[PDB]
């Protein structure tokens, strides 16, 4: 029998499903540790890796990239879990290895491929303390040329009165997102800071794991996948509408929380983003 994750209910995925939007066609890349293809619960279409010593990124020796896949695209089927956009295209673009790190040469190689190959939606549930202008730059091509670029915020929790928000997660041009658990409350992890955008369920996350395996994560990690799997819902509803239009209407029609600097707009609905 197939389980709904909490936090696909809870951002009213469902209700777009049974409309009979599912992301078809929409184009997302997960950029992360590579995406087991032989999961039951997983359609790979495609994809690439950047990781010089682990050259297939249908293999992933971390499971988190395979985690992160199934809340985004995890099949309706009779098995295992939902993702948020299960009749999405998915792409595992590999830019960390086993154990979870990656270089931002790897990483920005990774982005230079999503544009290259007409990605619709970006997946970022990774992050570094320090920026760079090559990593800028990427992301604000991927965006310019019509990309949804997503990213996790981070998990350093508070810190006085400065932003916790990483990179990329931190520019202006990508959606930053923090974790919330199933009360809407925030998750005592979630980085903070005015560059967070919006929220998403990121606390005991159950989705699949290599090895025709299931269980839970926690993370501003698996809270991103729910913002990039509620674009490409917005994008099967909507096909000519531009990223800058899904955005807004992800941003402008949140369930508002607490004060910005710790919810941003607060929690995603996709049913009122969608229109
Ligand atoms: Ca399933
Ligand atoms: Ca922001």
């Amino acid at each position: 029998a197939q389980s709904v994750p909490y936090g696909v209910s809870q951002i009213k995925a469902p209700a777009l499903h049974s409309q009979g939007y599912c992301g078809s066609n929409v184009k997302v890349a997960v950029i992360d540790s590579g995406i087991d293809s032989s999961h039951p619960d997983l359609k790979v279409a495609g994809g690439a890796s950047f990781v010089p010593s682990e050259t297939n990124p249908f293999q992933d020796n971390n499971s988190h990239g395979t985690h992160v896949a199934g809340t985004v695209a995890a099949l309706n089927n009779s098995i295992g879990v939902l993702g948020v956009a299960p009749c999405a295209s998915l792409y595992a673009v590999k830019v960390l290895g086993a154990d979870g790190s990656g270089q931002y040469s790897w990483i920005i190689n990774g982005i230079e491929w999503a544009i290259a190959n007409n990605m619709d939606v970006i997946n970022m549930s990774l992050g570094g303390p320090s920026g760079s202008a090559a990593l800028k730059a990427a992301v604000d091509k991927a965006v310019a040329s019509g990309v949804v670029v997503v990213a996790a915020a981070g998990n350093e929790g508070t810190s006085g009165s400065s932003s916790t928000v990483g990179y990329p997660a931190k520019y202006p041009s990508v959606i930053a997102v923090g974790a919330v658990d199933s009360s809407n409350q925030r998750a005592s992890f979630s980085s903070v800071g005015p560059e967070l955008d919006v929220m998403a369920p990121g606390v005991s996350i159950c989705s699949t794991l290599p090895g025709n395996k299931y269980g839970a994560k926690s993370g501003t990690s698996m809270a991103s996948p729910h913002v990039a799997g509620a674009a490409a819902l917005i994008l099967s509803k909507h096909p000519n509408w531009t990223n800058t239009q899904v955005r807004s209407s992800l941003e402008n029609t949140t369930t508002k929380l607490g004060d910005s600097f710790y919810y941003g707009k607060g929690l995603i609905n996709v049913q009122a983003a969608a229109q």
